[PDB]
């Protein structure tokens, strides 16, 4: 009887043959292989569906941005962000190096395009052999080191001869033979892209990928190791139907210009034809505000390289166009009708949150639980999985360790919450009192536990002077060093202007009083706790419950507060949120330092003033809602990374309707609870009853689109 024949068996205990030691690791992908795909034919994936029936798996895995092979095949083995290990796309140029990369290319092999550290280059650091085939950076050597077994690419060698020759590597001398191992094939990410996503090619592609697996696990059978390996049946993205009559050309805004380049595809980057003459002496900003609102419902939109949504973590690097363009689901840009490649073919490298661009996940062997499924993760979380199961110290990454913890029989590595290294102190009445200049027209313990249920936010700033003043609505973390809240808590259940008061508890500065501002100036203050809250809540009015806010984004944030906030509490049974402002002047998804803070605060009105880059926004609730957010068993958290900006070009506000644009604004960008942690140096539910492994899973979660 062949393994697919076989029923499910539980490997609670590793069975090895002798010369064994512990279970190798081998790293199966399968290029194109949308998560969709096994959603839906299933009944015709007879060997990937025992794995996922008898192994860990997950609905969607989600991808890094852009969805490209190369980035994300290095991402999986860096756990790294591609703004951070090199590889941002499959075709791509360095200003500093005057280079281009390309697949099929010389460049592709120089060492200097790939940055981090791959596993098999951490595993030698440990003592560990490792044999790959085909794997992105394998063929490349990094940081001097080459895998003990390796396989320039060759795309026409058979995928059967690849199956094989993992085979005999697992046979070598125990002093020889490699722990982890590497498999790669390109369907059905090619048939994908010749016929589309839904057609006859992909399902005989699909069939054809199925028995391939099928027949490494009868090869694993053949030798006595299919209970003592861990398989991890992974890929790369999704695919998606494009369409000529779902395409960007440039040239219409533009005309037969011949100063710009084009990287075309779903995520679309701009330089100037002068380079590295003109990479940064032509200025993006005039031809991104040239190009945005063209259309009455453009499915393109031009992005500065830092006004991206942080969710996609792309901006932080050299490599990257400071001119990038995100598309709407099925559309691709170009400059050109002939610099593409085909306008009516399966193509992939849209937004990783997109529910066709979603990858996949199957954890096979003695390490991993029996038919468990669990909710989707980020692939850049698998590096430090593969640590844990070769028994490696993880290099430096991006992944939450220990957050996968929920896949594996027995979890290696037990993670705990990051210290408070802010410097705590507290703020009594001491300076009584200024005039503000403000027209305004006609015990503890108990509050405190009710403003933050989950846990007060911990200061991971380093080292940050911050002072905690409670409300009787809400607790909110003012920072001594800026002078301005760092966060603000508060719960809203479902159902309960140009006037201020001094808060004699914090230091007076000029820009608390409201003759600073005047109706002229697009630069006011808002508020991180609304007003209206419970007659009308004064406290809220207090001095240090305002940040420095554009005209532009009270839009957003009345509305957010008004209208979206209030239904939240009804449908949720209540909302606990937490609200303040971001700095990261230097875009690379943290928390700026002291130094660079100082360089970035502006001086307006005949005062200096630091005003954020984006405001932060985490919406916490019952995941039953017979709850509210004071009594929760389990949590649901949204975070959201709102940008601050001066107009709203983002959102072509153009035809006046407010309700729609600004919902659109909010989803677009949501961001992990991780995101704002990093970005923010804050921490958030220490005090909650789960563990720190399922705090991190709920921390780094995000929704699909569609
Ligand atoms: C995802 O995860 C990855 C990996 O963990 C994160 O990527 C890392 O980000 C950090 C923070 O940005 C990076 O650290 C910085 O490194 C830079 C560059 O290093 C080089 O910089 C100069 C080259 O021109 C040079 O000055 C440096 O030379 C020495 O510098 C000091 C001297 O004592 C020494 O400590 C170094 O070892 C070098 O010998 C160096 O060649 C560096 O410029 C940054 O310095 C900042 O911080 C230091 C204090 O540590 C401070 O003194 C400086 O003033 C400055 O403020 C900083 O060290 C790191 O390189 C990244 N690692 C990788 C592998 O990419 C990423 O942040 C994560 N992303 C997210 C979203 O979380
Ligand atoms: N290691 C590699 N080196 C060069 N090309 C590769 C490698 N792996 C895959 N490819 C090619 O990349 C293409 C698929 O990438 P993608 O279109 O982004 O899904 C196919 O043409 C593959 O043959
Ligand atoms: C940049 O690269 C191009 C193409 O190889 C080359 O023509 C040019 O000389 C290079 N410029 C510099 C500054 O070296
Ligand atoms: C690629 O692999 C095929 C199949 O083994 C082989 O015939 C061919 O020689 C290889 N190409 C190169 C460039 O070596
Ligand atoms: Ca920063
Ligand atoms: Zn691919
Ligand atoms: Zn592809």
């Amino acid at each position: 009887k062949s393994w697919v024949e076989e029923t499910c068996e539980s490997i609670d205990t590793p069975e090895c043959p002798a010369e064994f030691e512990s279970p190798p690791t081998l790293l199966f992908s399968l290029d194109g292989f949308r998560a969709e795909y096994l959603h839906t034919w299933g009944g015709l994936l007879p060997v990937i569906s025992k794995l996922k029936n008898c192994g860990t798996y997950t609905k969607n895995m989600r991808p890094m941005y852009p969805t490209k092979t190369f980035p994300n095949h290095y991402s999986i083995v860096t756990g790294l962000y591609p703004e951070s290990h090199g590889i941002i796309d499959n075709k791509m140029y360095d200003p500093k190096m005057n280079a281009s990369f390309s697949l099929k290319s010389k460049e592709k092999f120089n060492p200097l395009w790939y940055k981090g550290q791959p596993i098999w280059v951490t595993a030698n650091h440990q003592e560990v052999k490792s044999g790959t085939y085909f794997w992105p950076g394998s063929d490349v050597e990094i940081d001097g080191i080459l895998p003990d077994i390796y396989k320039v690419y060759n795309g026409s060698v058979p995928f059967e001869e690849r199956i094989l020759a993992v085979l005999e590597w697992l046979q070598l001398p125990s002093h020889e033979r490699p722990h982890f191992y590497t498999l790669y094939l390109e369907e059905p990410d090619s048939s994908g892209h010749s016929h589309g996503p839904v057609s006859s090619e992909v399902i005989k592609a699909l069939q054809k990928v199925d028995r391939l697996v099928g027949m490494l696990m009868d090869g694993l059978k053949d030798l006595g190791l299919d209970k003592c390996l861990n398989l991890i049946l992974i890929s790369d993205h999704g695919m998606e139907q494009g369409s000529c009559k779902k395409y960007v050309y440039l040239n219409k805004y533009l005309g037969d210009v011949n100063n710009v380049k084009v990287v075309y595809g779903p995520a679309a980057r701009l330089r100037p034809t002068d380079v590295p003459e003109t990479y940064y002496s032509f200025n993006y900003e005039a031809l991104a505000k040239n190009l945005s609102c063209r259309e009455p419902n453009q499915h393109f939109r031009p992005y500065l390289k830092p006004f991206l949504p942080k969710r996609l973590h792309f901006a932080k690097s050299d490599r990257i166009e400071p001119l990038t363009f995100y598309l709407d689901p099925q559309w691709q840009l170009a400059l050109n009708p002939s610099e593409r490649k085909y306008c009516g073919s399966g193509f992939h490298g849209s937004d990783n949150l997109f529910s066709n661009m979603q990858a996949l996940f199957i954890g096979y062997g003695p390490a991993f639980k029996h038919g468990a499924e669990v909710d989707s993760f980020e692939n850049i979380e698998v590096y430090n999985l593969m640590c844990d199961l070769l028994g490696l110290i993880p290099a430096p990454n991006n992944g939450s360790h220990g957050s996968l913890n929920h896949l594996l029989k027995k979890p290696i590595y037990n993670p705990s919450h990051p210290k408070e290294e802010g410097f705590l102190s507290q703020c009594p009445i001491k300076s009584t009192s200024n005039d503000l200049g403000c027209t305004c027209d006609p015990e503890d313990d108990d509050i405190y536990h009710m403003t933050v249920p989950y846990g007060r936010p911990r200061i991971l700033l380093k080292q940050h002077r911050v002072c905690l003043l409670q409300q009787q609505q809400f607790l909110t973390g003012y920072s001594l060093d800026l002078l301005m809240p760092l966060w603000a808590s508060y719960t809203f259940l479902s159902n309960d202007s140009n006037c201020l008061y001094q808060d004699l508890r914090i230091p007076l500065s000029p820009v608390h009083k409201c003759s600073y501002y005047k109706s002229n100036s697009k630069l006011s203050y808002g508020f991180l706790t609304p007003p209206r809250l419970n007659h009308i809540y004064s406290e809220a009015l207090l001095t240090s419950n305002i940040v420095p806010m554009y005209q532009s984004f009270q839009v957003i944030w009345h509305y957010l507060h008004d209208t979206l906030l209030q239904r939240y509490a009804h449908e949720r049974n209540g909302i606990n949120v937490v609200s303040g402002p971001v700095f990261d002047f230097d875009y690379d998804g943290r928390y700026d330092s002291l130094e660079i803070l100082k360089q970035n605060s502006r001086v307006i009105r005949s005062q200096e003033i630091l005003i954020p880059t984006h405001f932060f926004i985490v919406l916490t609730s019952c995941k039953q809602l017979s709850e509210t957010p004071l009594e929760c068993s389990a949590l649901e958290s949204s975070a959201y990374i709102l940008p601050h900006r001066p107009d709203n070009i983002e959102s072509c506000t153009h035809g006046k309707r407010e309700s729609s644009w600004v919902e659109e604004l909010l989803t677009l960008h949501r961001a992990r609870v991780t995101d704002v942690e990093l970005i923010t140096g804050l921490s958030f539910y220490q005090d909650r009853q789960e563990s720190v492994s399922e705090l991190l899973r709920l921390k780094t979660h995000l929704p699909i689109f569609s």
